[PDB]
C-alpha cells in the first residue's frame, strides 16, 4: 500500500535528449530518427526575445549556425524548418535509441511526466498535471527549454509537452510536439497572464478513493446527494462541474471500495463547507487534484 | 466601402476533397500528396458510435475495406494508420493539385473559412470564429464530416479544422489536422456539453472601428476610460478582459480613424450599460464579435 506522486521511468526518453546551440543560446532538443525538435527561440539573441520576427530570424541562419551535440558526438545539421513554435533540424544520423513513439496533445486534468534537462543532460523527473488554464506547476531554471513531457503506454512513449517559458506568477507554459501552444500564450518575452485556475473535481474524488483504500476513512458519512445539488455547491468554491462521464470513469474505484460516487460527493461537499479542522488525508492538509482516476487505479488496484 | 462577412476563395481546397466510404458510412476526406485524411469514425457502424473502441475497430479492417473516390477516379488504398482522431489513408496516387500547405492549430477568437462538403463534393463556403469554449457556430448536416476549415496566407493554405460532430445545443466541434480535438470533447455519440461562452472583446472593438470607417459614428462620445475601469465593467457582461496586447493589435485602426483605443472602450462601456435603443451598427442590432482586427484591416484599410 501507500500513495505517492510518481513519474514514469525516464530511460527511453533520456536517450533522445541532445544539446542545441545557436550563437550564445543553448537549450535542449529531442532527437527522434533523423530529426531534432527544439523551441524556435533558440535562434534569438536577447534583443530579439522582446518582439521576435521568427521568419526573418530564421532566413538569416544556415545549417552550420546550429551546433547539436549528443553527449560528445557532434551531429551534422543538413536541413532546418520551422513548424509553428518548434524548429525541426534534419541531422545526418538517425538516433539508434529511438523508441516507439507518438505525438499527442493532452487535455486539462490529465497528468504526464517531465524530464527536466540542462545542456542536453537529464537532471530530474517529476509528474505534472495540465491545469484548466493550460499552465503547469513545474520546476524550471534557465537552460531548461526543450525539456519534454511524456506518458508511457505499453512500450510506446507518447510525447505531449515541450517547455518554452515561465509566466510572471511562477507557473510554466509550453507547446505540444507539433509546436502549438497549450493556452493563449506566445513565445515572446512579454508579460502574459494565465486565466483563472479551477480545481479538477474528478481528480479530487479519485484521490479521496485512494485515501479510503489506504485506510483514511474519517471524512465519510452516510449522506448522499445528486449531481445537480453537488454541482451547485462545487461552483461556489471554484470546482469544475461533475459530469455523468466523470461518474462512469470513477466506476472501478466505487466498485473496489463499495462507496458510490454520489456518496463520496456528499463527503466532498462537507469538506468544502466545513474544511478539514486540522485533520489530514494521505498526509495532506489540502484537497489534492493532481491525480487522475487512472493514476489512482495504478497504485491502488493491488490493495 | 462596405463591410461583409467573407470567406477565402475555396478553389485550392476544392481540388483536395474526396469521398471516403467504409461499409455503409460515407464522409469526406482531404487528399494531400499521397495521403487522405478523414475522421476516424468512418470505421463505425451505428451500434459502434455510442462507445467505440477505435483500436479494436481498426484492426478488424484491411485496406480494401476503404473506398476512396476523387470524383469518378477510384483511389487505391495501400496503407492506413490512426493518428489521434483522424485516419491517415495512404493511396497509390499523389494528388497533382496539392497546394502549398501547413497544419496549424488556431486559438479562440481567430477566424477561418469552412468549405462544407457532402459526398466529396463542395457545397458552400462561409467564415467561422473559434469560440472561447472551443465550438464553432456552423451549418452542417449528415454527411458533412471531414469538411475542413482553412486560411490563406500568401499562396499557402493553412488547414486548421476538420469537422466531426454537433453538440446538443446546435453548435459544432472538431479537430485540428493532427486529430486533436478543440475543446474537451471526444468522438462518441454521447451527450456532451460545451463550457460557457464569452464575448470576444477585442473583436467587438475591431468591428466598432469598421463601423466608424464606414460612417456609423452615433455611438461615439468624448469620454475616455482606463483598462482596469473597462475590464471591471466588461466582466459583469461576460466579456473577455482586455489586455495591453489587444490595445497594440488595434493600433492600425486607431491610427486610421484618429480614435484612441481607450476612447472606443468608453463608447463600448456605454453600449453595454445602456444598450443600443433600437439603433443599428453596420446593419446589426447586436454587438458582433466574429471579426478579428485583421479581418477588419483587410476590408477597411483601403477606405
Ligand atoms: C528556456 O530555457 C527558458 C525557460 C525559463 C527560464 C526560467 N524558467 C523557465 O521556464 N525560457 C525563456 O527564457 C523564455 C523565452 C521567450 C523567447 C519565450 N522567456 C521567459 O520565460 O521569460 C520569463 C522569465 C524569464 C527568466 C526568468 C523568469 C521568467
Ligand atoms: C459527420 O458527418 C456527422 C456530422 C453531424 C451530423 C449532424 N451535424 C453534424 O455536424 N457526425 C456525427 O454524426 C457524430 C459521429 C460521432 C461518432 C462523433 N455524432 C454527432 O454529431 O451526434 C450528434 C448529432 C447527430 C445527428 C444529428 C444531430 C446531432
Amino acid at each position: 500500500s501507500g500513495f505517492r506522486k510518481m513519474a514514469f521511468p525516464s530511460g527511453k526518453v533520456e536517450g533522445c535528449m541532445v544539446q542545441v546551440t545557436c550563437g550564445t543560446t543553448t537549450l535542449n532538443g529531442l532527437w527522434l530518427d533523423d530529426v531534432v525538435y527544439c523551441p524556435r527561440h533558440v535562434i534569438c539573441t536577447s534583443e530579439d526575445m522582446l518582439n521576435p520576427n521568427y521568419e526573418d530570424l530564421l532566413i538569416r541562419k544556415s545549417n552550420h549556425n546550429f551546433l547539436v551535440q549528443a553527449g560528445n558526438v557532434q551531429l551534422r545539421v543538413i536541413g532546418h524548418s520551422m513548424q509553428n513554435c518548434v524548429l525541426k533540424l534534419k541531422v545526418d544520423t538517425a538516433n539508434p535509441k529511438t523508441p516507439k513513439y507518438k505525438f499527442v496533445r493532452i487535455q486539462p486534468g490529465q497528468t504526464f511526466s517531465v524530464l527536466a534537462c540542462y545542456n542536453g543532460s537529464p537532471s530530474g523527473v517529476y509528474q505534472c498535471a495540465m491545469r484548466p488554464n493550460f499552465t503547469i506547476k513545474g520546476s524550471f531554471l534557465n537552460g531548461s527549454c526543450g525539456s519534454v513531457g511524456f506518458n508511457i503506454d505499453y512500450d510506446c512513449v507518447s510525447f505531449c509537452y515541450m517547455h518554452h517559458m515561465e509566466l510572471p506568477t511562477g507557473v510554466h507554459a509550453g507547446t505540444d510536439l507539433e509546436g502549438n501552444f497549450y493556452g493563449p500564450f506566445v513565445d515572446r518575452q512579454t508579460a502574459q497572464a494565465a486565466g483563472t485556475d479551477t480545481t479538477i473535481t474528478v481528480n479530487v474524488l479519485a484521490w479521496l478513493y485512494a485515501a479510503v483504500i489506504n485506510g483514511d476513512r474519517w471524512f465519510l458519512n452516510r449522506f448522499t446527494t445528486t449531481l445537480n445539488d453537488f454541482n451547485l455547491v462545487a461552483m461556489k468554491y471554484n470546482y469544475e462541474p461533475l459530469t455523468q462521464d466523470h461518474v462512469d470513469i470513477l466506476g472501478p474505484l466505487s466498485a473496489q471500495t463499495g462507496i458510490a460516487v454520489l456518496d463520496m460527493c456528499a463527503s466532498l461537499k462537507e469538506l468544502l463547507q466545513n474544511g478539514m479542522n486540522g485533520r489530514t488525508i494521505l498526509g495532506s492538509a489540502l484537497l489534492e487534484d493532481a491525480f487522475t482516476p487512472f493514476d489512482v487505479v495504478a497504485q491502488c488496484s493491488g490493495v
